[PDB]
């Protein structure tokens, strides 16, 4: 309960998609592989391309907004260090280096009495 987004929600739902949603991937900035990660710019541009922002800014904030909602999180390399999740703030760069991933802390259904998928 208690939904503090209203809009971001419609944004997350989109991101949750791969078609019209975002599209993370390993870039390998400086080490690690980073599976399921999208460049900061990828998001910004996305948000914009999604018509959720007018300029990188609106996107930068929209991005930082998702992270707060617990939808995304900062990864290694750019966009890191003094990461604070207290106030809205605008802790988020709009470049290629900067990376971000989806926060596992959110509404994520799970096999609980229902037709489950197969495994490999």
């Amino acid at each position: 309960g208690s939904s503090g987004s209203s809009g971001l929600h419609r944004i997350v739902d989109k991101m949750h998609d791969t078609s019209t949603g975002i599209r993370p991937s390993p870039n390998m900035e400086q080490g690690s592989t980073y599976k399921k990660t999208f460049l900061g710019s990828s998001l910004v541009d996305w948000l914009i391309s999604s018509n959720f922002a007018a300029s990188r800014l609106e996107a930068v904030t929209l991005a930082s907004m998702l992270m707060e909602e617990n939808f995304l999180r900062p990864v290694g390399v750019r966009s890191m260090g003094a990461i604070r999740s207290g106030d809205l703030a605008e802790q988020f760069l709009d470049d290629s280096t900067a990376l971000y991933t989806f926060a596992e802390s959110y509404k994520k259904k799970v096999s609980s009495k229902e037709s489950g998928p197969s495994s490999g």
